[PDB]
């Protein structure tokens, strides 16, 4: 078997689309390996460029073809090179442009935790005839400081296994180990602009809703709490623009919903204060001592609700 | 005729446009048949790459084009490769990412039930000269949990027909029949995100406009009620935005003009409780017993429309 | 002049862009001529496939470059095939995906009536050496059921001209004619979604703009037409994102206009009203007749622009 | 120098994106020069169509490359052909979709005035190697209807100049002049929708606003004011959605800012005529003298901002 | 060590996206080096076109690949040529449109001050075999002018540096070291569309929010307060579709938080005056000395939060 020694660059990650669950790597790869040596031009090693290496490969090279396993379609390669050794060590340099897939969890949205993983696996080789024998990863373009929507913490981790496909037993007898290199890079997300933007004014909005049982009448009291309810729905709006699709309920789509509630049940005490009368005539108030219990049974219901 | 055998790997099902009713499938294809003994290399199979295909098939190799039949434009083939063996048997691997189509049903949006169908057909050759033997399809990679937009019911249900051609009658007598794999899986919507933040604020706010009549002048009343109005427009702009475009009315869409009925409704019997005077001065409350009555009748309707 | 017959398979038409007057078909199309005789391997004809096709038109075998007039761009040429006969009979299949354009017209928008025009035409040969023959169009897969957006009336419509040049006359004298073939399919659209969630919740927005006359004091009527006027701007913006760009005004665009204009109306009755007194404490009841008058002015006037 | 005469036909001016401030044009080029003469099959005319151009050019035809200087990125050549004659003579004909850019100014965006300028150049060769001798448009296909988005007012406008490189003058002296042809297209547009749409519904919104100081309270008037101020935030909002992103203010964003203008100066005007009191109880109308001054001071400001 | 010459013509800068932090860049490059002396047809320098040169570069011509660093994908290289001069000197020039990558600060949005920059670096030959002698940057074409987005101040700025790779000290002992070419231009955006559009209109509801403690009543300082937040909350909406997306809080988002603050405020100040009763009946009116005083507590605030 051949021994081919990977090495990946980090430059960016980017593009992370919630829906599809991908994202966006941008970096080099560098695949190593020794094969038969050659003279070349002078003793100097010798270097083939974009359109070159296809010729040479027609002439009998061998260039293995690395698969990344997790990339969506097509990586956009753009310059590759090969430098050949008169040793017999051959050095296969290339860049990549992916849109990689991972199965991520936006369930904790301002406050998430994901990882980024790139999968590479020879395409054809078992690894009979191709085992990776060690790989280094370099973040180091990647940075942590506020600007970065992503915050990268620590070095990359990386592993290297023997996946096994159950399909080539009925062809390839006793051959059907692939060695697969895997990268992990853990990520956290940069909450501030969601705290301050999205969270804030809506606890402003929800506190502000329960100061509608100071008002004396009734007719203003549910006429506000309308106007109130027409507020939620203009901020669920506001914020279910700007952020991310989903197919489940985060934590901002929480908050939406318990602000909803929360009218709901300004209205329901309200008419319930108002229905206490004897034939339409008595009023009432000591169901309105909830202008001091209400807002703590909610803020209690929601600090229930975060555990 | 020659016994192609294929196998479909399915990696992710994603992206689903209801508009132009296509999805993206992104997967493996093997297909293999059984040729001329050839002398290898060795006893060894060889391999044979991306561009080195185009090399054997200029001298003389039999590789059959392999045409997706519901697919819309060209698949993005990545890597592809031949595996020819001593014995005769010719094993081709490639990689699509195709935009497929089929005819979709959106309307029970939430409360989904699709399936994605994959139609594989040779391009060029009838089934004198090339019948498919069996299919396998795999589709371990898809899941069921919560994070997935959709939830994919079981393993695969694949076929083997004959497709027969009315048009070449006139040039090619007697041989018009092509041979045909169907593979169906099917598919069920998470309906969670859109019966919180959709379904129940809705009938929130449907709930909190028939608590109008609790209002005891008039004026009040019909502003109030265009409050509710404004209120119901602006959650129809909410759900329209966040919901995708559609040439016919979902759930949710018909309960927005539920929601636009039961304002309109609610105007009427304000205006007709109003008016039930004799000159302009005498008050009404026999009318305004509907108190318990109007929204128990709205949810009767509504109860008749779901069935 | 060579007769090439052509038959194009319309396989489905969507994706309709109307600020670009764009839409997207895709199909195949099969074009045959006759040619010199020629010895195949064996008797049966030979076929040559996507990559090989250029290797035999290098050798000096004649294919015409068929151009589609209409496209914008180029199509996505998918897979292509040549089948050559002994006999000298020669067959071109392709399949296309197109984005073809027209001369659209959406002034009456949800009750639309359009036709898709194909035309197809030899990029270099006159009449003199290329002639259309005849040409059938099968469409038998695009349907007409509620679920599609356009409704497809009837089989296609085809033509076979001869098209003009007059700047070859300076080059190429008493030649300047090609043979060009249009296709025409007419369609309708589907106007339930439009008349079901925009035309009639407007219609009831707007008639119940009319009930502010019956409220009694004068400050309650503006406070109301005001409240009424921006319930008309959030569903003027409610229906303007969620419908198709476009450079003049549609219907539901001329029933908004018409919304503003009854609310602008009622405020300047209101107006009127208020003002009638001589010295201003006269109050007023002969102008505010028009609670059953003023709505069917209005419907009057909307009739008569209908007609 | 070769003497190349260009015919530009233009087919269709479309999609204008003022953020980059580009516009895609559609059309064919036809080149054409006079070599050496040659021997053709018999006596017609020899054509090479798409793939066959490069091997002809690979065998010593000189076919100059020319380039658009104003195009951004490259343009989608579809078919491409050359027609050689007996006699010399060699015609370019091919086809290009293009993304070309321009100085655009929309600072009055409805009633705006542009010109589309196509550049044409050779890529390598300066005038004494190749000088452009003629240049004819023909834009016989767009057109001035009311369905057009732009009307195209009278023919092209043609030039054929001397552009000279400065940068050459360190390796090619007294040969860095490069002729360039010009093709400049006047264009207006369409204003309808946007001042049926756009300009007259704000102008009644703005009208209607004067119309809070008939209300004879106070808190009347400054809750009328907000409801006010809310609607023209909300029309704010719905002409920015629906209308071209600019990095300045056109005439709809001049008028919004008048609106928002008159809005707090109404407020301003309301709190000083209920500020004039002697301690708290006077009232006043000297003030509110303006329902018929401070519209009328209002519109000849605007009238004095438009000049 | 081969000494190349490179000249960098931009065209023109756009289409800036701050989510991803990139921009677009186009124009020419212009690398001049010189080689081996040769005998060209005639004595006049040769010209190779786009095809050609990999008919060139086959047979043994040395063009360097050179690499854009902060390049993101692959540029849409348009024409290229080579020019070959009998001395020796070799010309290459090509065309180029990228999608250029940088760190990018927008935390003071419309006031904003970036700078563009280039990296150009070969992709495989190190400073041992290929330096970078000097480098003109020629930005003629982009301008200073009201129409454009971003106002470029001054001219270009280059650098000239030697990037140490530790990476390859295991199998380039001693050669690691490659010639990097940087670019610098800086910019500064058109803050006039953001300043009038809004900034001033925020500033106008600002203001407006501070006159509801000349309102009498109690219950009407909530209701008026609560459209207000609604207004406060339809204006954050309105500015945050039209505006880039990013990570972090711009200036306009303070101002928005602002507003909240001063709404939530005023709720505050209006409930504290309220409550201070001896039972429920005793009046205030010493709190609400605030009419003067409150307004410019806020503008403080603001004025040392801009500090
Ligand atoms: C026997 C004594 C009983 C006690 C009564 C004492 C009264 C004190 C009551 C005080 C009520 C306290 C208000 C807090 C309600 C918050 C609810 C909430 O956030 O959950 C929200 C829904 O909430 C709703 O649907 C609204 C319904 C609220 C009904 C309560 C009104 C009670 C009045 C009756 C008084 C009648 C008086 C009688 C006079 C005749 C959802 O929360 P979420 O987690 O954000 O959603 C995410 C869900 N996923 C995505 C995770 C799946
Ligand atoms: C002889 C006795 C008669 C009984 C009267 C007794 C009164 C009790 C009345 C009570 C009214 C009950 C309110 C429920 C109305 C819901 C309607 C609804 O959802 O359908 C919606 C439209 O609905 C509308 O268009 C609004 C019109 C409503 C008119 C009713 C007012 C009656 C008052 C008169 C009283 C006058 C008093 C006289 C005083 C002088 C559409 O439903 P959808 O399915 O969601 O749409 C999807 C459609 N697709 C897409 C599937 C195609
Ligand atoms: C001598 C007797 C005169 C009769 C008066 C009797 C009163 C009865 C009056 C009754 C008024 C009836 C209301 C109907 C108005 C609808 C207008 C409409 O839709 O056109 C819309 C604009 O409409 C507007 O611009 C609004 C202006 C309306 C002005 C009328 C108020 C009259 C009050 C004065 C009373 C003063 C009382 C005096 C007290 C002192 C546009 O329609 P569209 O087709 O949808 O637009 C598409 C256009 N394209 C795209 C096709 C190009
Ligand atoms: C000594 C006598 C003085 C005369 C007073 C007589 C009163 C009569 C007053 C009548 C006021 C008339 C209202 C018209 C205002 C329109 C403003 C406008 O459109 O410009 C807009 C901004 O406008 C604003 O910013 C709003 C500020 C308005 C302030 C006026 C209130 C005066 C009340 C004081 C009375 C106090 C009474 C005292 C009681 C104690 C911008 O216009 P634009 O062109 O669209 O913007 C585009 C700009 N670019 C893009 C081109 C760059
Ligand atoms: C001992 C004496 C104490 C003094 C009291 C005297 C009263 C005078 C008070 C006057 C209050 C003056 C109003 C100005 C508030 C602006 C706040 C602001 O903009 O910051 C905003 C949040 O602001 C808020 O969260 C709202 C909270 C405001 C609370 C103040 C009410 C005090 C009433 C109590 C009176 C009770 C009376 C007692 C009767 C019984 C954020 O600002 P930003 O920079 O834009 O955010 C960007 C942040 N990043 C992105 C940079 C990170």
């Amino acid at each position: 078997p051949v021994d081919v020694s990977v090495s990946i660059f980090i430059n960016k990650i980017y593009g992370v689309n919630t829906l599809e669950q991908t994202y966006k790597v941008d970096g080099y790869i560098v695949a190593q390996w020794t094969g038969k040596p050659r003279k070349t031009p002078g003793d100097k090693p010798l270097i083939v460029e974009n359109t070159q290496i296809e010729r040479w490969i027609n002439n009998g090279l061998w260039v293995p073809a690395l698969e990344f396993i997790n990339v969506v379609g097509s990586p956009d390669t753009g310059n590759k090179r090969l430098m050949l050794f008169p040793d017999g060590r051959v050095i296969y340099n290339a860049r990549f442009l992916g849109s990689f897939s991972n199965d991520m969890d936006f369930r904790l949205f301002p406050f998430d935790r994901q990882q980024f993983v790139l999968e590479l696996e020879p395409f054809s080789y078992n690894n009979q005839q191709l085992r990776f024998s060690d790989i280094q990863v370099y973040t180091e373009n990647i940075d942590n400081e506020e600007i970065d929507e992503w915050w990268i913490r620590g070095k990359a981790s990386t592993h290297i296994s023997d996946i096994r496909y159950d399909h080539l037993s009925s062809v390839q007898p006793n051959q059907n180990e692939f060695s697969r290199i895997t990268v992990r890079i853990d990520a956290v997300r940069n909450p501030s602009y969601y705290l301050w933007s999205f969270i804030l004014p809506l606890g402003l909005i929800i506190a502000a809703s329960w100061s509608v049982f100071w008002l004396e009448s009734f007719s203003e009291r549910l006429q506000t709490s309308f106007t109130l309810m027409l507020t939620v729905v203009a901020y669920a709006f506001y914020t279910s623009n700007i952020l991310p699709r989903l197919p489940y309920t985060t934590v901002i789509d929480q908050m939406i919903i318990a602000g909803y509630g929360s009218i709901f049940a300004a209205i329901l005490l309200i008419i319930f204060a108002h229905h206490r009368q004897a034939n339409g005539v008595e009023d009432d108030l000591l169901i309105q001592r909830c202008r001091l219990a209400f807002p703590l049974g909610f803020l209690a219901i929601g600090c229930v609700l975060v555990i």
